[PDB]
Parts: C-alpha cells; structure tokens; sequence
C-alpha cells in the first residue's frame, strides 16, 4: 500500500509475512501482514471484517483491512516483543511467578471475550503472544485460522490431534495450559516433532486416555485401539516449583475431555488468581 513504508521484517506468520511499517498520513508504526491466488474469496472478507469489531485490551488491534489489486493487507497495532523471545531472555532466572500469573489472567480475559462471541484462536503459541512495557499481554493471529516453515504442534489440543473436525473453545484452554507450564518450567511441556510424537508425549505425561477419563475417545476419527497404554504422572513431577493452586488450575486446563476442561470464565475465578497483581516486565529493546 501507497501510505506505508517497510522498516524491517517482524517475522513469518501463518498467512504470509509480517512487517514493521511506518504510516505517511499519521506517522504511526504498525505491523503489516501481506496475506498469501485467484481473486480473493468474499466469505473471508466478511470473517476478517468481523474481527475489526472484536476489540479487547488483550487482543492485538486490527487497525485496518486493505484489499487492493487482488492482494490483502492486514494492518495491526505494533508491540515491541513476543513471549517466545521474552521466555528466551528469561531462561537464566525465569519469568517471576507474579508476572507469569498476570500474563495468564489477562490471556484468560482475552479468551473469555473471544469465546463469548463464538471466536476461537485455534493456534495459540508464545510466537503470537505480544508484550509491551506496561505489563500487558495480547492475543495475535486471531480469527485468521477460520478465514514453507514448519508449523509447531507443541500447543495442539488432543481432540484436534485425534481428528475432531468441530473444535470447541476448549482447544484454546489446552494451548494456554501448555504455555503456562512452559512459563513456569522454562521448557516446552510437549515438544512433539510429528502428530504421533506430539500425541505420544501427551500420553506419556497425562496417561493414555481411555473411556474412563474421556467418554467417546475410542470412537474418535484418528484414535487407534493399538495406541500404547501409559500411566499418568503426578503434576508435582510435571511442573515444579508451581504451587498447589497453580498445579490444580493447570490440571483443569489440561483435562482430556474438552467438556470437563475448565472455561476461560471459571479459570478467572480460580484461587490461583487471589493474589493477582500487574508487574511490569524488564524487557530489552
Ligand atoms: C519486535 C516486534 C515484535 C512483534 O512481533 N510485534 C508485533 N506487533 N504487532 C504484531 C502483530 C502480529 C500479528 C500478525 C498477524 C495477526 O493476524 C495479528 C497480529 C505479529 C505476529 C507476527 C508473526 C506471527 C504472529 C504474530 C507480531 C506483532
């Protein structure tokens, strides 16, 4: 677009490249996403235009939608750091628990809002979690999933992996749970490098799901009665040194059955959020 100048490449998103851009009329700094051809579908235009009205302080603001000369451009608010880089810069000492807790609470607020409007993230990950100097964390890449680097499977819910074509809101809760454990331990919970490896890593840690813990699991599209039977591991061995309230909350976000899995609304009422404060991060720019 004529009104923008590329300053640098922010990264490579799911639907094309993302650039740091300066506006000419405003002088504002923005995140510009060049989307993906035939002539661009109408259905995708409406789904994207619905996202402009889906505003919350914990959702990266879609400033403008630009469709010009059979190419789509998504203009987003710019944030200085992503959670993947922040976790990398906090590897030596680890993100302090008060800050981990505030980030989780705000992300849950973000999720509770999307889920109230029947909007799923589908691909929550540190990469698409953005942070500012004020202590705010925001959800990015939202609603894009509905409308050749390797895609991370680490945060994928088991029902998606088991072939469920109709994801519920619970997939976002599973993804956020994995991020939470990772923020605590400074290591990915389930670093799978293939769908079966990803699934098998979940099975080794939380036990192989059977009809007992997940009614209707054996009838799922990709479920094989031939899967190995692993016994569950206690959460104290999974996430040390997260306290009992954190472990109990994480456990509820990581429930196999999406119906038994905690909502973003009920999670905000969990005793873990009794002593929630808003610390500011120490970020280097
Ligand atoms: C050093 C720059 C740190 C950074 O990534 N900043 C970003 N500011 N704003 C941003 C907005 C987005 C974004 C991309 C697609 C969407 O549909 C929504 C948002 C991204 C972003 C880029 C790649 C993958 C995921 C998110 C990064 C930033």
């Amino acid at each position: 677009m004529e009104n923008f100048q590329k300053v640098e490449k922010i990264g490579e998103g799911t639907y094309g490249v993302v650039y740091k851009a300066r506006n000419k009329l405003t002088g504002e700094v923005v995140a510009l996403k060049k989307i993906r051809t035939e002539g661009v579908p109408s259905t995708a235009i409406r789904e994207i235009s619905l996202l402009k009205e889906l505003n919350h302080p914990n959702i990266v603001k879609l400033l403008d939608v630009i469709h010009t000369e059979n190419k789509l451009y998504l203009v987003f608010e710019f944030l200085h750091q992503d959670l993947k880089k922040f976790m990398d810069a906090s590897a030596l000492t680890g993100i302090p628990l008060p800050l981990i807790k505030s980030y989780l609470f705000q992300l849950l607020q973000g999720l509770a809002f999307c889920h109230s409007h029947r909007v799923l993230h589908r691909d929550l990950k540190p990469q698409n979690l953005l942070i500012n100097t004020e202590g705010a964390i925001k959800l990015a890449d939202f609603g894009l999933a509905r409308a050749h680097e390797v895609v991370t499977l680490w945060y994928r819910a088991p029902e998606i992996l088991l072939g469920c074509k109709y994801y519920s809101t619970a997939v976002d809760i599973w993804s956020l749970g994995c991020i939470f454990a990772e923020m605590v331990t400074r290591r990915a919970l389930f670093p799978g490098d293939s769908e079966i490896d990803q699934l098998f890593r979940i099975f080794r840690t939380l036990g192989t799901p059977d009809e007992v813990v997940w009614p209707g699991v054996t009838s799922m599209p990709d479920y094989k009665p031939s899967f190995p039977k692993w016994a569950r591991q206690d959460f104290s061995k999974v996430v040390p040194p997260l306290d009992e309230d954190g472990r109990s909350l994480l456990s509820q976000m990581l429930h196999y059955d999406p119906n038994k899995r905690i909502s973003a609304k009920a999670a905000l009422a969990h005793p873990f959020f009794q002593d929630v404060t808003k610390p500011v991060p120490h970020l280097r720019l």
